């Protein structure tokens, strides 16, 4: 049977090709996690289906109906196999999906339009001049809203607040608030979305500081499914192979713009 | 039931205490690793004991005879419950054991004698006056060994035939050796013990160039183990606590010497 497989678009890792409106099925798309899901398919001997996530979301719990959205929320209620996705390996979803070893490895980071005078987060949480948020449903704003450190808890307390919000539904809407604002919005948003728009046109942003925490990003199955363990060698496969650097390399810089 | 934990001596990972002779137990030793044990066992609501790995190796499956040594050994042959060191999540390991989500990120890097004019592994291989190994029985030396890249196979199959063996039993042998080698002798050893020797006196190591790799060490356990879930459950709770990256700062940084 074809594996259905949820993502989210998200570039550099899916995206619709040029030509994509004369194109169907997996044609449609390219992109590092693309690319990805086609390595894995065929270390495990499967068929796919790729499927944008409907939402749009990456995938938290509701606190209050306690029903988990976007592509968590997809596995967590059958309606995908697995789950290839820049998508955070975190304690909360661990509870519910399962995720292989990381792909990718990662932290939080800030976006700055660049000349803005912020150079870190205690920076940002000292200031009120410079609005700044993070992306809905996910594991950036769940970081802060359960942060107990002194200067992540002052930046929650203030975005929490905020008026007009200051969180982005998707990294594109985030991205355009901080190019746009004249350098009154910082972005929260993971290093890997960050480098990837700095190395674009206009140019005009950059990453400042560093990573707030590590983590990574991990393929996700729901629990007790049987692909689990094959896709957790595929990945340690492609890893030590050198596959996942070039991949990396060839999505973000080898056609870098800047 | 006291749950046996493997572990290896490597600072600063677990060290003997000053005094030890005159300690006991668990109480002999002290570093990341026996820090990070005690929050995992306060978690998973466990008593443990800490030993140390017999034939002190990280582990591999010897060519012919076909056996595990090391700590990986320790556990498939049911002598450990679990293992608590700085030990790498490779696809061999992971089909003879379990590994927890990384608790520390890293990558294989060169440790040169201050001076010595090698900025990147391209350039040890284009080059036979100085001399460079890795550690044996791990996965540095697998890494090599099995690499298709251009550069790291070449390094490999000069490696591999080298005389005098290039190849060390422990990081402090051959971080001594490239300290004795007036800068003939190059290292490849994991980014976090060359970040950490060359805070050390007599300050006369460096890391150089970005690392080769990107991956991390994993809390292992007994294939199908019951303590799996819990641990890996603790491993991240603890990253997203802060506790894993104020554990790093306790005994890299605060303690530096250099
Ligand atoms: C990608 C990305 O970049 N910044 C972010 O917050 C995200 C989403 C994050 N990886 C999640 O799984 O929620
Ligand atoms: C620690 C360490 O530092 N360099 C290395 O190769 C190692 C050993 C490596 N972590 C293993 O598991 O074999």
């Amino acid at each position: 049977k074809t594996v259905v497989v949820t993502t989210i678009l998200e570039s550099p890792y899916v995206m619709m090709k040029k030509n994509h409106e004369m194109l169907e099925g997996n044609e449609r798309y390219e992109g590092y996690c693309v690319d990805l899901a086609a390595e894995i398919a065929k270390h495990c001997g499967f068929k796919y289906k790729l499927t944008i996530v409907g939402d749009g979301k990456y995938g938290a719990r509701d606190a209050d109906t306690k029903i988990w959205n976007g592509m968590v929320g997809e596995l967590v209620y059958g309606k995908a196999d697995i789950a290839i996705a820049p998508l955070t390996i975190t304690y909360v979803r661990e509870e519910v999906i399962d995720f292989s070893k990381p792909f990718m490895s990662l932290g939080i980071s800030i976006m700055i339009k660049k000349g803005t005078p912020i150079e870190s987060a205690e920076d940002l949480s000292k200031q009120t001049e410079i609005a700044y948020g993070t992306t809905d449903s996910g594991s950036t704003k769940e970081f802060f809203r359960r942060s107990k450190i002194a200067v992540f808890d002052k930046m929650w307390t203030y975005m929490r607040s905020a008026e007009p919000s200051v969180f982005v539904r998707t990294t594109a809407e985030g991205v355009a608030r901080v190019r746009k604002s004249k350098g009154k919005y910082a972005y929260l948003l993971e290093s890997t979305m960050n480098e990837y728009i700095e190395q674009r046109k206009p140019c005009d942003t950059m990453k400042v500081g560093g990573n707030l925490d590590s983590k990574g990003y991990g393929i996700a199955t729901p629990k007790g499914s049987s692909l689990g363990n094959a896709v957790n060698l595929a990945v340690l496969k492609l890893n030590e192979q050198g596959l996942l650097d070039k991949l990396k390399n060839k999505w973000w810089y080898d056609k870098g713009e800047c």
